């Protein structure tokens, strides 16, 4: 992927996502040559703009340096802008003509990154399949979450996108997926006989999948209200973590085999009930300093009297022979105390205590971010003159996560993008819960901003079997 | 044990062992208060000497400091010397009178240390049982290796010592034992379900017990010929390591149940054949610098045409349900390339390779000495763009070993002293081997001084299944 020219087409170039997270990421890609050598970037939006205006609105977010200001100039030597609507054929044939008016534009592999409102996918993808399909190079599409709201909406969206493109062409991207420590789980789970045989019912007591970040929903509060944390991160990222924790041994390294194991694992999970769910929402802190004093419901763009939760705790059971009856817990939330994304694996106590009940359940932490590291909280005898053991943390272990994921999109590695059938599995898992939520409008319990989450999630973990030291 | 007075009686005070390793060790114990508060040291030998003579001939080996020069006279205020023969009743009654002529001497707990020539045990222990018995406190003795030469001699010695003292009063000491990594093996084995349930036939590839020394036997060459390396270190130390590795889970942490499991495992071992043994003798180096230029046969005190081995490679298979057919490799020698005392635990390759045959068996090294440490040479993903692991070093981790070994017999904790039944099983297992050697007079393979050892041992590891990376 270093000789065949590639083009990165940002639909919604004037959009805020393209302005803050896409263009800076592609620039960081271009600075160190991680992109293909012949890389073109095409912006697309409604209002008429120019490359100079794009520079004006993007340079502050670039974090540019005079050492590679020349590399920045080379970066904007490859940028172009096309203006048009998204629901008209004239603009799209104009875009096709502009794209073909390049160095082997027809031969160029197009990589479509959609940064558009969710309501517009149904027309954007259709017009793409009508007009912007390459006849020489491959076509890949990146859709941004969420991919629907419930079972029927997701089914219609997935069926439409599948009738348009094959599954090899769809990259349902996941922003928060670290791809470095999640990649470390794979090696640490297959490359060891130490961890292999104990990856079954009789050994792994429970599984904790946690995703926390310290900040809330500043400014863009009206975007969360209709979606919720479940559809935001936990149905995609937390379930990806659950699949990569509970899955069987894949037949090979291949992405399709791993995703088949994912599909089998979710197929071996029964429906989620109301009593296996805890929901919470954050409120302002009277003792807060910055945004902590102002809550989620206090956002003017958030409608008054909204029952949309931002913290969701749901336990899952993967009922098959390898994972029958085992707990899998999911803790996710916004505006929590600490930024963290870890997979904690508490193992069963050894049958028969000999150390006078001083043994603790062994743990295996896989911290995705920040400070990517993996450590096992096992115990050894402390130095001195006795025999009692002590718990100890022992370390077991480059571009950023989003940049690495876009690199994977170039490389065609679909190991960690959710499949259409995988997404259908995930959606029918929560269809009863989502339907009951949308009908009854349950009230999530307020929780303190910058806290560890509502105590009901801890109650869930203790009830299912999790032990707290 | 800091209120009841203790007596440390070194029988063989004039001996080189007492002058070199016993008195410096007890002095190091006393400088730090490791001995009980009211401790007495009673040297006993044949030649008439005095406390001043003991000071004169033992000071250079103490390594004293001007900071604690006062502790020197504190130590020698508690010393005493008694002269007498080893097989006369008058001398032992005089010694008993000397011991009774002390602060609560009859109440005092006496702790002997038989560091005299082994040819005297049969009579010295009998005279001890006749005269040197305290009717108030505990009585213990320390018999020095070797504990006989064959099954019959060992059985006779053990029967006599058993008729004299109960097994609670018999401490068959081992100098080379570590008491730190050996003490850590049990906790690493029992407090973890990471290593607990995989600790059986299906997962462990094999076990390696290596014990190498850098120096030969210069000076004391006439002592190894009659004994052999097997009866020196392999019989006691490496066998104790095998027992600690392979023993079943005890009902508790007490030495009684631990040695019961020792006995069970020993009973579950078949006899050793000549094809399961590799024997070697070291020879001088033409390219050596110091003692390396002279081999064992070049020592004038070694009889000419001596077929005593200094390298022992003997493989045991603990034939029971939990360890049916798994290898246990025991390697020990003198004058090897580097000092090392390690227990290497290699696990099976995972059932079904998926990393394109880049799998290396997980290792759990327990280096007793030097540089006490446990490190698992497991393999984890290398940072970068590629989905491959690398073999990486992961560390898992105070008086010296001999000091706490002596503190063991002070405290009465018999965790690491071999039982009579364990010793009988140990001698039974090696009886056919030693008898065949004594009959046919085999020729050990000459091997390079300061090398890794003869290639026959490595071929033994390869045959039994050990893998070299």
């Amino acid at each position: 992927h270093q000789s065949d020219t590639h083009i990165f087409i940002i639909m919604g170039a004037s959009g805020d996502l393209a302005k803050k997270k896409i263009y800076p990421t592609i620039w960081w890609l271009f600075r160190d040559g991680l992109l293909p050598e012949n890389t073109f970037i095409v912006g697309y939006a409604r209002s008429r703009l120019t490359v100079a205006d794009i520079r004006k609105q993007s340079e502050p977010f670039f974090k540019a340096t005079p050492e590679e200001k020349l590399k920045l100039e080379d970066f904007f030597a490859r940028n172009s802008y096309v203006a048009g609507q998204y629901d008209d054929a004239a603009s799209y044939q104009r875009l096709n003509s502009h794209m073909n008016a390049l160095h082997l534009g027809s031969q160029a592999n197009r990589l479509f990154y959609l940064a558009l409102p969710p309501t517009v996918y149904e027309a954007v993808t259709k017009n793409i399949h009508e007009s912007c399909m390459s006849q020489i190079g491959w076509n890949r599409i990146i859709v941004e979450k969420p991919f629907g709201r419930d079972l029927q909406s997701s089914d219609r969206l997935s069926n439409h996108i599948s009738s348009l493109f094959r599954e090899d062409q769809i990259y349902r991207i996941d922003h928060y997926l670290g791809k470095e420590m999640v990649q470390n789980l794979m090696v640490l789970r297959f490359a060891n006989r130490i961890f292999g045989p104990i990856w079954n019912r009789d050994n792994i007591a429970c599984v904790i999948l946690t995703f926390k970040e310290p900040f809330g929903t500043e400014g863009r509060g009206g975007y969360f209200d209709e979606f919720g944390i479940i559809r935001d991160v936990m149905q995609n990222h937390l379930l990806q973590m659950l699949c990569l924790v509970a899955m069987e041994k894949p037949a090979s390294t291949n992405s399709d085999d791993v995703r088949d194991e994912k599909v089998k694992v979710l197929k071996c999970i029964s429906e989620v009930q109301a009593n296996n769910v805890v929901l919470g929402q954050y409120v302002g802190n009277p003792d807060g300093e910055g945004e902590a004093t102002k809550g989620y419901l206090d956002d003017p763009t958030v409608p008054r009297g909204s029952t949309t939760a931002t913290f969701a705790a749901v336990v899952l059971y993967v009922e098959n022979e390898r994972w029958d009856g085992v707990p899998f817990i999911l803790r996710c939330g916004k505006a929590l105390n600490e930024r963290k994304a870890e997979v904690r694996l508490q193992f069963h106590d050894v049958a028969g205590d000999i150390f006078h009940q001083q043994c603790k359940r062994n743990e295996l932490v896989i911290r995705v971010q920040p400070n990517e590291a993996v450590y096992t909280k096992m115990m050894t005898k402390k130095p001195g003159m006795f025999f009692n053991p002590e718990e100890s943390e022992l370390d077991l272990t480059l571009p950023d996560a989003y940049e690495r994921l876009i690199l994977d999109v170039f490389c065609g590695s679909q190991m960690h993008f959710v499949r259409s059938d995988e997404l259908r599995e995930a959606w029918r898992i929560f269809t009863p819960l989502l339907h009951q939520i949308e009908l009854e409008k349950p009230k999530p319990i307020p929780y303190i901003y910058g806290s560890r989450g509502p105590t009901e999630a801890d109650e869930l973990m203790k009830r299912v079997g999790f032990q707290y030291e």
